[PDB]
């Protein structure tokens, strides 16, 4: 037993690096298929997963030889436990390869969209990114944001509802077969915390008050734009206008929201092209930014082999941006169909953090080659993003000229970061609130769209801007529902990266509560070998142990709080109650008119 103990540690070293083997050739089929859409990129994709699937319940027939339970090192019980948990794979062969092709038909939809243009109908070849993204980031024609909204989600959405159905039963068929409820215990089961989305519903509770200030004072401000008959004042917003197809942010139309519209509001896009950036030269930037904090370079390969700016080609690829791990030592890629704005180049930090995460683990086993949780991996890259955005940053790096940071200055800045940061939480929650009642069985098929916007307007007070109903199924419109990316990561992510943020900020002496000059919204990082150290000291160790150890090995800290979300924005709480107060803004709303059941 203390031989046997041995043998299975050996047993597991070879497992772990054949894993990595069979693994890095399944994402060079996945990244050729993500690349380049075609019914053979695709047959190659589902083929090599459905042999790994094979080989996966193989492994956990296996692991029953080994008395593992008896065993003595707790890492070893973990590597075990971890290779039992067969997710998909547990469902039989035919049912595997069914899965398989119902998620490519919904990914390749997505990514196929096209629609005509609104001024001239016969042009009909405007994708999301960049033709559609582009108008409803930027037109203030709400006739013109109306039509792309409704082309876009009829497309994007209604098409594959009958893939999605099938892809529920699947994702329910596995889950069982796994001992879950169903595919929202299995997400779950990733944060290793029977208590975890009951600590969300209770930071989202003490952040919803603020959010409500938000959303009341950006419907005040559109309907002081378009007017009553287009903005209704006690009614969800029209979220066409919010300049985000999904409105999960509305940084886009800080133009028309920005409290003191004669003083600056930071916009950096301008500056980028005037000085000739270029995809590559923000990629540079990102590698710099890491470096300065005595991180990982980024390796040969990633330069080699990244795809950095969308085809010229014409061929059908998923634009949407993404971070690949090969599983060997240094084949790390991004694909990022890069354009040069400032939404844009905190994209690109974003996209870095998943690559230094991978550089900072590749040498644990291959089973804890991931995050310590979900939302570690996307909270990595937005904590810098959240210093590259800082005034101080921006002067630093001589994007941003001629601003003068005084109090209205700043409520600007912290006005435009809420709506990307504050706005997002209810989004957030609500893609995986939606699916997980989908997956527990606790909406009939025939309410499931008016399901899915009742949760949008409950939480965010948005709704579409025309009449939907059953007809209609929205939800696949958003790139993670038609990709089956389980969400609620984005949502942990976006209240711990404030965490690291302020943690990272006192340890460059860059955040100083008691200290006027140092307040944490211009806080930058950039350059401190101490801030990388905590970095290196949690993302070294991938998934080896249970996330709040990660987190300890950050700050010392081992519980998730909203604490640091709530300190960095308290400036902003308090100037826009008084805002709101003053200017007799209607806070909450009705409930949604545009669905029919
Ligand atoms: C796209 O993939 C197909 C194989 O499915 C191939 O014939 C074509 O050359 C590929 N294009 C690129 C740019 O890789
Ligand atoms: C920087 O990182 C290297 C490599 O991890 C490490 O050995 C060294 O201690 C660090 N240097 C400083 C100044 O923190
Ligand atoms: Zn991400």
């Amino acid at each position: 037993l203390v031989k046997e103990e041995i043998q299975a540690k050996e047993y597991l070293e070879n497992l772990n690096k054949e894993l990595a083997k069979r693994t890095n050739v399944e994402t060079e089929a996945a990244w050729a298929y993500g690349s380049n859409i075609t019914d053979e990129n695709e047959k190659k994709k589902n083929e090599i997963s459905a042999e790994l699937a094979k080989f996966m319940k193989e492994v956990a027939s296996d692991t029953t030889k080994f008395q593992w339970r008896s065993y003595q090192s707790e890492d070893l019980k973990r590597q075990f436990k971890a290779l039992t948990k067969l997710g998909y794979a547990a469902l039989p062969e035919d049912d595997y390869a069914e899965l398989l092709d119902t998620l490519s038909a919904m990914e390749s939809n997505f990514a196929k969209v096209k629609v005509c243009d609104y001024k001239d109908s016969t042009k009909c070849d405007l994708a999301l990114d960049p033709e559609i993204e582009e108008v409803i980031s930027k037109s203030r024609d709400h006739e013109e944001l109306a039509y792309y909204w409704r082309e876009f989600y009829d497309k994007a959405g209604t098409a594959v509802r009958s893939q999605f159905e099938r892809y529920v039963e699947l994702n329910t068929k596995a889950a069982k077969l796994n001992n879950f409820t169903s595919g929202a215990e299995a997400w779950l089961d990733e944060y290793e915390d029977d208590t975890f989305e009951q600590q969300l519903e209770d930071i989202f509770a003490d952040i919803r008050p603020l959010y409500q200030q938000i959303h009341g004072y950006v419907r005040f401000r559109l309907r002081k734009h378009y007017g009553d008959a287009v903005v209704s004042e006690t009614g969800p917003i029209p979220m066409h206008l919010l300049g985000n197809m999904w409105a999960q942010q509305w940084s886009e139309i800080a133009d028309i929201v920005s409290p003191f519209p004669e003083k600056p509001l930071v916009d950096v896009s301008a500056e980028m092209e005037k000085q000739g950036y270029t995809p590559l030269k923000m990629f540079q930037m990102g590698d710099d930014f890491f470096t300065s904090m005595n991180l990982t370079k980024l390796p040969q390969d990633f330069w080699d082999k990244s795809i950095i700016e969308k085809p010229t080609d014409g061929r059908d690829l998923v634009c949407h941006a993404s971070a690949w791990d090969f599983y060997l030592t240094d084949d790390v890629r991004i694909k990022q169909c890069t354009r040069v704005t400032q939404d844009q180049l905190f994209t690109v930090h974003h996209e870095l953090g998943h690559i230094q995460y991978f550089l900072q683990y590749q040498h644990q086993p291959f089973v804890y080659r991931t995050g310590a949780n979900p939302g570690f991996h996307e909270a990595v890259g937005d904590v810098l993003s959240l210093s590259v955005s800082t005034p101080k940053h921006l002067e630093k790096i001589g994007l941003l000229k001629d601003y003068v940071r005084d109090d209205e200055a700043r409520i600007n800045q912290l006005f435009l970061t809420a709506l990307d940061k504050i706005v997002f939480l209810p989004f957030a929650f609500t893609m995986d609130k939606y699916r997980w009642s989908l997956f527990r069985g606790e909406v009939d098929k025939a309410n499931w769209n008016c399901a899915f916007w009742k949760l949008r307007d409950e939480y965010s007070g948005i709704e579409p801007p025309v009449v939907r109903s059953e007809k209609d199924f929205d939800a696949p419109a958003k790139y993670h529902i038609s990709a089956d990316v389980e969400y609620l990561r984005y949502l942990v992510s976006f209240i711990i990266q404030f965490q690291f943020y302020k943690s990272a900020c006192i340890k460059a002496g860059q955040y100083d509560p008691d200290n006027v000059e140092l307040p944490l919204d211009n806080c930058d990082i950039y350059g401190s070998a101490a801030a990388g150290a905590a970095f290196h000291n949690m993302l070294s160790m991938g998934a080896s142990k249970p996330w709040p150890d990660a987190l300890e090995a950050f700050n010392g800290e081992r519980i998730m709080s909203g604490k640091a979300i709530a300190e960095y924005f308290e400036p902003l709480r308090v100037w826009l109650e008084a805002e709101n107060i003053k200017n007799n803004v209607h806070i909450g709303w009705t409930t949604s008119n545009k669905c029919v059941s």
